[PDB]
C-alpha cells in the first residue's frame, strides 16, 4: 500500500495540467494506492510568507523574523491550519508529485509559495540537518512540468538552454534539500502547438510511466548531472 | 537624470534586506535619480496567477488560459489594475533592482507572483520578440540577493554548489529573455551568520558599489557565464 500526494497548480480543469493530473488520478488509484490531490487554485492556497502563518501571539512581535517565526511555531505546534494540513498530507505520503505549467523558468507562485510555507523549519530539515540529514527521508518526489517552449529550444545550445539547468532549484535545491530522492522529471514540451494526437501520446506516455513508478531508479540529484 | 525601480520582498523594515533597500535609496536619492519601491508585502500583492486578473470579457470562457487572457487583456486595456500599475513603474525605469532574501535558490513567492502577473504577453515580450528582442530592451535589472548559506557552501564543490546555478531562471530565464541587460548579482552572504562587522562592509560595499552603477557593463547572459 503506497500514499500519493499530488501538488497541482492549474487555474483551468480542462487544461493539459488538468489532464495529466486526472491521469495521475485514475492510474493510481487503479493500482490500488492511496491518492491525495492539493488543487492550489480551488482552495486559493495562501503563498504569502507572512505574520498570519502563527496563530496566537509571536515570539518576538518587534522583529519579525519568518524563518524563525514558524520554526518555533512548528515546534510548538502553532502553525496556521492551511500549512499544517499540507504537513500532515506530506508526512504520510510515500510519493510527492508536483504538477504544473513551467512559469519563468520555474513554478507558478502559488506553488512556489507553498514549498515556502508547507517545507518549514523542523519539518522539513533543520539548521544544520539538511540534504541527507534532511528530515523526510524516504520519500519520493517527481516534478511533471509543462512548457510553452518546444524540446528544441530547451537543448543546451538551444536558446533555453538544457531543461535540467532550470531544474537544479526545484530539483535540488528545494527537493533535495529536505531529504527526498527525486525520479526523473516528466517534461510535457509544448502542448498548445502540439497536435491533438502528439498531445494524446505526451498524455498516454504518462499513464504509461506511472505503472511502474515504483520500480524507477532516483536520478542521482548532483551538480554533474544538472549541470 | 535615470529613473529607478526598487521592487522589495521582505516583511520586515529593520532586516537586513530593509537596509539594503534602505542604502539603495539613499544613493540613488543622493545622486539625484528618481526612485520608487514597490515594496510587496506592505501593499499585500497579490501573487496568483487567476482569472480575477482580468476585466473584460474572456476571449475563451469555456476554457481559461492564463497567458492567452492575459495576452489579450493587456492589448485591450482590461488587466487589474495592480498589474498595470507595476507595468507603468517598469515602462518608465532605467533600472530595476530586486531585493529579496533567497527562497528555496530562488525569490520569495510574492516576487515570483510580481513577475508572472506583471511581465505579460505584449508588455515584456512577444512571440517573436524575447531575449536580446525582447521588448524591455535597453533597461538595465540587477538581483540583490541575501542568502542563509555561506559563500564557502555556494561553490562549485560546497553543498549548495556554485551560487550562479540558481541565478539562471531568473537572470536568463526572465530578465534576459524580456530584454534587460543584467548587471552583475550582488550576493550578500549568510548575514545571520556574519559579525556586526562583517554585516556593516556588507551595507558599505553594496552603498560602495552603487555610486559607481551606471559605469558598470552587462553580465554576458549566457549558459557559459552560469555553468562553465
Ligand atoms: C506567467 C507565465 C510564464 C510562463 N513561463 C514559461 C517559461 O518560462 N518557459 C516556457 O516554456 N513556457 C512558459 N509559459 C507558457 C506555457 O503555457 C506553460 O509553461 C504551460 O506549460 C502550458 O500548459 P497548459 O496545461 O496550460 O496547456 P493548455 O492550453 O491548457 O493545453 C493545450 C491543449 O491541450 C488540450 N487538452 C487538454 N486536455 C487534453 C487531453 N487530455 N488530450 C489532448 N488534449 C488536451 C487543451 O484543450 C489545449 O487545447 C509561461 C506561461 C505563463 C502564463
Ligand atoms: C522559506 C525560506 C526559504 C529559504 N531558502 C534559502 C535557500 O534556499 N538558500 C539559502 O542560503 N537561504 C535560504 N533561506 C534563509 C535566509 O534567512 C534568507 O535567505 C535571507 O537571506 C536572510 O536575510 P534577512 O534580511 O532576513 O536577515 P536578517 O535576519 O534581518 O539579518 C540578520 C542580522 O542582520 C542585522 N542587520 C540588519 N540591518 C543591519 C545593518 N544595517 N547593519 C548591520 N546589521 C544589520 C539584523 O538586525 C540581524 O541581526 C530561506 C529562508 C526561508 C524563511
Ligand atoms: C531561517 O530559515 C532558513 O534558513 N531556511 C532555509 C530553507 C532552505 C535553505 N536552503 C539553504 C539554506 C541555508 C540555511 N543556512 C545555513 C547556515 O546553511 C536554507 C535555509
Ligand atoms: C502568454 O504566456 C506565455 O507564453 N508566457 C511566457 C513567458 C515566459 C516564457 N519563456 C519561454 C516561453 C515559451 C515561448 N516559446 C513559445 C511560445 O514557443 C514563455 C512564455
Ligand atoms: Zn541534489
Ligand atoms: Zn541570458
Amino acid at each position: 500500500g503506497k500514499k500519493v500526494l499530488i501538488v497541482y497548480a492549474h487555474q483551468e480543469p480542462k487544461s493539459f495540467n488538468g489532464s495529466l493530473k486526472n491521469v495521475a488520478v485514475d492510474e493510481l488509484s487503479r493500482q490500488g494506492c492511496t491518492v491525495t490531490v492539493s488543487d492550489l487554485y480551488a482552495m486559493n492556497f495562501e503563498p504569502r510568507a507572512t505574520d498570519k502563518d502563527i496563530t496566537g501571539t509571536l515570539s518576538n512581535p518587534e522583529v519579525f523574523n519568518y524563518g524563525v517565526e514558524t520554526h518555533e511555531a512548528y515546534k510548538q505546534r502553532s502553525l496556521a491550519s492551511d500549512i499544517t494540513d499540507e504537513q500532515k498530507k506530506v508526512r504520510e505520503a510515500d510519493l510527492v508529485i508536483f504538477q504544473f505549467p513551467l512559469y519563468w523558468f520555474s513554478v507558478p507562485a502559488i506553488l512556489k509559495g507553498w514549498m515556502d510555507r508547507v517545507l518549514c523549519q523542523g519539518f522539513a530539515f533543520d539548521i544544520p540537518g539538511f540534504y541527507d540529514s534532511g528530515l523526510l527521508q524516504g520519500k519520493l518526489a517527481l516534478l511533471s512540468v509543462t512548457t510553452g517552449g518546444t524540446a528544441e529550444m530547451y537543448t543546451k545550445t538551444g536558446v533555453n538552454g538544457d531543461s535540467r539547468y532550470f531544474l537544479w532549484p526545484l530539483q535540488h535545491g528545494t527537493l533535495h534539500f529536505c531529504g527526498f530522492k527525486v525520479l526523473a522529471p516528466q517534461i510535457s514540451f509544448a502542448p498548445e502547438i502540439a497536435s491533438e494526437e502528439e498531445r494524446k501520446g505526451m498524455v498516454a506516455a504518462w499513464s504509461q510511466r506511472l505503472q511502474t513508478i515504483w520500480k524507477e531508479e532516483p536520478i542521482p540529484c548532483t551538480a554533474h548531472w544538472h549541470f
